């Protein structure tokens, strides 16, 4: 609207019969737990660096002793390591579009604590010209302003709120969990579609017309035990499944996997889809480099600019900004390693102390 | 027309019978969602620069001290980061075929925020010789002159306003609607298309002949609970569906992933498509550039020229300018950077503080 | 004719039963909305620049403050900027073969606007030894000469006018609409052709005999709610539909979204086609390359010849003139770059400083 | 004949029933568009310059202060630029096999003016020892000599009139039509063939016969609305039609685009025909060759021999003509530029200021 809600549709509901669609029955399904847990996981595994610009646009990273710092690689919380916490939230991040936490400053205004809360329980609304985050605990509700919240948003419109891809997503993986469903429904019954008759075309309505469908029921129901009779006339005929021989159910699965994989981002080589790449290629430099191009730095980004807008104070924009150290994702192939570094070492780019720091090894005399 | 609302149409108004098409319903198609997503969140992701050329054609960047600097880097709004704002303007640009924003200057003119609005609510008309653009809000509407707003137009024609993608996208959207739905519905029914009779020719219609179809409903609308019978005749004959076993069901919906693609511009092997690429090539510095040449370098170019033309005072028409950097999108390969460097060093063309910066490096005496 | 309207056909027009066939409709082709997107956005991308040759044969680019780089580049006219002025422009030419801009010149006869106009609502006629523009407004037309207009024309005959590419595209755009609505009305209709009886020969035409279709009649019509009823005699024959299983529904698709990037020129693999390229080869200075030598360099022609001729003086003929800048198009691979300026370097084609301006770096001393 | 009109057929004639064939249908086909666009606007796109042998057999090109030049290069008429009067002429000559134009010259005898005409209302004739040129105006005829016309041929025969493409290929572009009008059909009513029974072998030709027909009608003539009622004994047998499943109409019109390929000359891989070419392969320079090579070259010398048979006076053959740029055409690859340029200038064969012209860059100092 224009003055209530702004959030959208945060979680998946689908009803599909029996089996229904919500948040963790779509996280069951193997593509969207391998999409959501790489993006957090490797996200979370970067490196997470503060540096101090100086009058000279020169960086000299800075130490623990600094709160910031310290709240971003130590201890952002009393219950969990900063590797939990980014986790936590990039996946809150993933799986719906925003990850929220409450911000707990000091006096002086420097963030102390960084609390992750649960998406899925919050609501973005505008009351006047202010945010306000309402939050749903178990009896009652919460509200915040922007400050007491560090926000990161999906790519949603309206820049005030990411859209859930977990709600969008809610037909494909409708479609995946009833394809899933029909699959183990057909093997667990002796893999057959079943058909009953105990009647002609009005045979008898009052003698040996209740039991003999009781004789027949096991194959309605009974997967496997055992139940064998038919009329003897003879029908032969299928009556709610076509065979599973030529309905291409698995080439229907596969293309199912990557229509999921599309609403995350990962590259199907990636998420085990044996689709694009045909074992591995040239990359690991060029493969790891294009994921990052196009999967990773969105969410590197919004991290970085968050982080600068949000936790830091407005006096220290320049002189103090977050960054993630991407060595490790880009590292390269431990043949191109020695060839950047003796390229960089005759070419004066590089003195050997400060290559010799990159691999952890002690200054020498004359580098 | 001449004089009305030269706006076409906006969204996609569909029926379809029960299932409709709309903007959600097609924004919950993966081929779309991916398409919009990467284009959104790469235009967002990007190093956005105000650069300040001398008399001599020296640029000399300038810091966020800079009010349009700080527009566009640091704060737009006090609601949402800079890349939060330009990802939403990118996704109504997308989306649509345009992007509204709402500009605030100070009585300098110098443009002090801009708060975007929502495509889907607004007109563009000419009322004389004269742009309008009529917002409409929960109850009344909001008219605006063109001083007031920001506008990134699309591709359409009249260069007043661009055309809606959506809207143009309505039809392969809902044939790929109408195949999704289709293959959920089979296969949420125990994977058959039904059959039913329950007389015959003139058979009886005073007797028997209320309860059979009950017992028989539960194939039609009964997903796969159970029901089993038959008459005894036999007819054994489908009703409304043909197998998906031949009908090239799969074909059919990679075809319209291809199709949908094409709306936005995305190679389909971007879009996560196994149609172009067999495995990761050797591009990332050619693949990469393609994709720049052919589908992202138009957004790049729209938010500069507009940023220029309308944010940019008409005295300051040179002197100031807004830039994308593209470094790390056409980064390399990490071994061709080294080569890189030494080709730019050997031939004089760079210096070693010059090549040091780019690492973001300390500079050496003699650089 | 000899002294009528040299047009010809403007729109696309057909009928094809119920779904007609006009200029949106061909437009909501995915294929045709592609080309027509790319040709125009690529073109308008593309830096445009006044050149000032002198005496000596030397170029000597001007700047804005020459009129007519102002007017191409920064404010063709109040409503829009050079960019989308030039896309709505380039684009009437790729849809139509024409494209229209009212000139309006001070009295010093130098161009201070172009206002573009709608094509499909002009009409170019000979009266006379001149050529006049009809122009059709909600009710009153209007006249105007050569000069008031700035006219790109396509490869037509007579040099007077552009044949119009949508108007010869109309029946290969009608089979793709027509295979698209087959394709779409099978899906909806729970995926089969249809088939009703509700008599035999000659049995009873008083008794029992007008509600059983309407029984029926929700498989003609209904497209998957649910009826199935049929009679005891068994036909289970299609009639209007044959199955798309082995019809090659999708080699036609295919080859008509070829047959449909034949009339616009773009090569198919650039269309998203999947036709051409194996994955992306080893192009991007030859790919691009040949599509700018088969595909773009009509239109960059056909946009500077137009200019010199009609919007630089006749005594400004040399010493003026406009050409676009294709180092974006064809930049290179980002290591063929330094080879490249390495070559120029080391044999004295190029100085230092030359190669660094390139680059957008400040001028060294000595290069 | 030998002493009648030597033209003989210029436009394609052709009845096929109720689609007929003709100039317009038969330009309407993707592939002859392509091709005749394709070989038109590449023609008048190529540079043409005007050459000035001196007695040692030095070329030293003009400037548009030649009447010659400035004609060809700038302004042959009031209505269009040089490219559009060029594209128009090969147009002509392309679909039909000649292209006329009125000439006018000022009393010296220098061309001052080339007016196109309409091939396909010109008729060329011997009378007595002299060839005349009969143009069809409205009204009345118009006769011209051979000093008033200047006129490109075809490959013809008897070296007087070139034959005329459109009308050789009727036949191939019947066959052509007829498959496209047959795959219209067919889509457009529901895929499917027609079959239809109202009586039997001598039952009634006096009751409940006149009707029925009417209620099955509507697949005779109504593509899909719905009627479906069969007779009692069943037929189910089509009459018209075969189905597309297996008749390779797909194979039939990727042979026929080749057919049609044929008789332009233009490769089936450059008319986006996927025939020839897998991908890009390894020219650009050498694939560019040999279409100019096979198919262009015939064009260029058309236009450089008759411009100086006919428009350069007898006296000026030598220190005049009219020669065609193919640089552009046969660029580079913008990294064999560099070793082109690198072995000109190491050999000797090049000054440096030499090769700087030819990227218009301003003399050095030595070169």
């Amino acid at each position: 609207p224009n003055q209530g809600s702004q959030t959208g549709p945060v979680s998946a509901h689908g009803y599909l019969g029996d089996s229904s669609i919500n948040d963790e029955r779509i996280l069951q399904i193997s593509t969207v737990w391998r999409c959501v847990s790489l993006i957090s996981t490797l996200t979370a595994c970067l490196p997470l660096d503060v540096f101090e610009t100086d009058q000279n646009d020169n960086r000299k990273k800075v130490d623990l002793s600094n709160p910031l710092a310290r709240l971003l690689r130590y201890s952002p919380n009393q219950y969990m390591t900063a590797q939990e916490f980014r986790e936590a939230m990039t996946m809150q991040l993933c799986f719906y579009g925003n990850a929220y936490a409450l911000v707990d400053r000091n006096s002086a205004g420097d963030v102390i604590s960084l609390l992750p809360l649960q998406s899925a329980n919050m609501d973005v609304k505008l009351v006047g010209k202010k945010v306000v985050y309402r939050y749903q605990r178990d009896s009652e509700y919460a509200d915040f302003s922007q400050k007491e919240i560090f926000h990161l948003k999906g790519f949603g419109f309206t820049g005030l709120v990411g859209l859930s891809p977990i709600a969008f997503a809610c037909k494909s993986a409708g479609v995946a969990v009833a394809m899933e469903d029909q699959q183990r429904d057909f093997f667990a019954n002796g893999a057959k579609s079943p058909q009953i008759l105990s009647t002609g075309e009005k045979v008898l309505t009052e003698q040996q017309r209740s039991q003999v469908e009781e004789n027949f029921k096991e194959i309605a129901g009974g997967p496997v035990k055992k139940r064998l009779w038919i009329l003897e006339a003879g029908f032969s005929t299928s009556a709610i499944g076509v065979t599973p021989q030529d309905a291409e159910m698995m080439a229907s699965r596969k293309f199912q996997v990557s229509e999921l994989a599309r609403f995350f981002g990962v590259p199907p080589h990636l998420v085990g889809d044996v689709e694009k790449s045909t074992s591995w290629g040239s990359g690991i430099e060029q493969q790891n480099l294009g994921f990052l191009q196009y999967t990773l730095q969105p969410y590197i980004s919004r991290w970085e600019n968050s982080i600068q807008r949000w936790l830091i104070p407005s006096k220290d924009v320049g002189r103090l900004h977050a960054e993630h150290n991407l060595d490790g994702l880009l590292r390269g192939d431990s043949a191109s390693r020695a060839a950047f570094m003796k390229a960089m070492g005759e070419s004066g780019l590089r003195t050997i102390n400060e290559m010799r720091r990159t691999d952890n090894m002690p200054p020498l005399p004359g580098g």
